[PDB]
This record gives C-alpha cells, sequence and structure tokens, in this order.
C-alpha cells in the first residue's frame, strides 16, 4: 500500500510489523492529487507515542545534488547508505536489487500505492518518491525485538515527461539527484498501531 513492505522476519513478528505499516501509512498527505509522506507529522507522532512496544532509535537523511550517473551505480550508492547508517538492514539480501527493480519497472508499478510521480514545469524536470518499509529481527537472543526502517527515496532527474522514465535499465545514464529519508524504530512483538 503506502509503503512497499519488505519483511525478513520470523512469523511470530510479522503481525507486529504489519501494525508498524498501519501506523506509518496514516501519515501520507494528499494534495494536488499527489500523495507524499508527512515526515514532520510522522516524527511528531512518534514523540507523542506513549506505548512500550515502540521506540525511536535514529533518523538519517542524505541528499545529493544532481549528478550525471547510471541507475545501477546510483542504486548501489543508495543501498550502501542504508547499509552503513543503520543496524536494521545490515544483512538484508541486497536491498539494492529491490530498489533497482522498482526503478526499472516504474511503468508497471506507477499505480502502486508506494510510488508518487511529479513534474516541475519551471525547472522542466520530474521526480519519483519511493516509499519502502524494512523489518529485520534482532536475533534469537532478543526474540521479541526487531527493527523497522521507514524509508522514502526521492529520485530527481532531467526528464521532462513521465514516459521518460519508462524502461530504465541499470545502465541508463541521466542527471540524477537523490534524497533519502530514513527513520529507524525499535519495536517489539505486541505492538499495536494507535
Amino acid at each position: 500500500n503506502v509503503f512497499q513492505p519488505v519483511d525478513q522476519l520470523p512469523e511470530d513478528l510479522i503481525p507486529s510489523s504489519i501494525q508498524v505499516l498501519k501506523f506509518s501509512g496514516k501519515y501520507l498527505k494528499l494534495e494536488q492529487d499527489k500523495a507524499y509522506f508527512d515526515w514532520p507529522g510522522f516524527k511528531t507522532a512518534i514523540d507523542n507515542y506513549t506505548g512500550e512496544d515502540l521506540s525511536f532509535d535514529k533518523y538519517d537523511q542524505s541528499t545529493i545534488n544532481q549528478q550525471s550517473q547510471e541507475v545501477g551505480a546510483m542504486v548501489d550508492k543508495i543501498a550502501k547508505f542504508l547499509h552503513d547508517a543503520f543496524a536494521a538492514v545490515v544483512d538484508l539480501s541486497k536491498l539494492a536489487a529491490i530498489i533497482l527493480n522498482t526503478f526499472t519497472n516504474l511503468e508497471e508499478e506507477s499505480s502502486s500505492g508506494f510510488l508518487q510521480f511529479n513534474t516541475n514545469n519551471v525547472k522542466k524536470n520530474s521526480s519519483w518518491e519511493y516509499r519502502v518499509l524494512f523489518s529485520v529481527p534482532f536475533g534469537d537472543n532478543a526474540p521479541s525485538y526487531f527493527y523497522s526502517l521507514v524509508t522514502t527515496i526521492l529520485i530527481t532527474a532531467d526528464i521532462e515527461e513521465k514516459t521518460g522514465w519508462w524502461g530504465l535499465t541499470s545502465s541508463t545514464k541521466k542527471n540524477f539527484a537523490v534524497q533519502i529519508d530514513a527513520l529507524e524504530l525499535v519495536v517489539k512483538k505486541g505492538f499495536k498501531a494507535p
């Protein structure tokens, strides 16, 4: 739906991880008929959280200026970033492939609830927001715990039309700009969404 769920958890945690999805989903802001994630709203909501199965770990944000590079390289960089900044997706079986697939299949995934296209008539360019939510466990040493990494990836390129994004390959080269927003939460089995 609002976030592509990417789980790698033991069945006894999947239910809790869905609640996290439910919770995250309620912070999408619709306007101009374009759906985007509400980070201020979401951040704020976590603070006011008065539960016990949820806690903030860290929030990270990386924004890189428009640079001409290939899709493959760019996704690899995004992946390396998510790998190095958090404990959550350290052993996730190459998120890079999950991310590279989303951008090389934009046309088939456009209607998906976790992708939002947009154009800038002034700058005559466009962008996509990919919303993804990762969940990986702590380990059998702390069975009730796992991490959830609420992530948004905003890719901007020098592409005028929406069709300009159709059929991108790992080799395709453009003037891409990338903004990654990711928040890591420590959640435990039994977490219900407010």
